[PDB]
């Protein structure tokens, strides 16, 4: 719930509050409680492997956080594309059908 | 973010339930946790005018709780359905722009 309501919100406010500001009090405390309700989503759903990948990335080459993953998301999906892979994958059709819908219900979940 | 959820994934599940169980041990948890991410939901929003007149009804004639709103949903919608009427409302354009559209973001939500 949550984490699609902060993925639908932000879409808004990133180009605004990242031009304006603090010109615009409205982007930035906008995607403050975005962020902080991302905080609340995977409190419990816990990383995934682009996470802490980019923890080692920044680690050697003391790059920060937040934007060394930004710089792997793209291909990360990419890996995630896949129709039908059974090479490692372990109790695929137990409670995770496939991602690829899930993706094309947050595309279309955002219009896109 | 769970409002949504519990009303977008509930729409599946209550015919089935209601047509089939204990025979669909699938549908009758699902309910169960939606009606829990509703009192989730409305732990900080408060109720509407409905629910306490539906307390009423169910008051005087000994009525259930539940179907007595169920009874009167429609009409107060109806009563929302509204583009400007300026008799009584009060702060209207602060925070609430207009529940309409915040219907038709449901509807389009659902897809209906």
């Amino acid at each position: 719930g949550q984490a699609l309501q902060a993925l639908k919100m932000l879409k808004e406010y990133l180009p605004s509050s990242y031009a304006n500001g603090a010109k615009d009090p409205i982007a930035r405390e906008k995607v403050h409680n975005a962020a902080t309700i991302a905080g609340i989503a995977f409190a419990n759903a816990f990383l995934g492997v682009c996470h802490s990948m980019a923890h080692k990335i920044g680690a050697e080459f003391h790059l920060p956080h937040g934007l060394a993953n930004a710089l792997l998301i793209a291909n990360v999906v990419r890996y995630n594309a896949n129709d039908n892979p059974t090479k490692q994958t372990a109790f695929s059709q137990y409670d995770r059908p496939q991602a690829r819908r899930r993706y094309a219900e947050v595309a279309d979940h955002l219009g896109l």
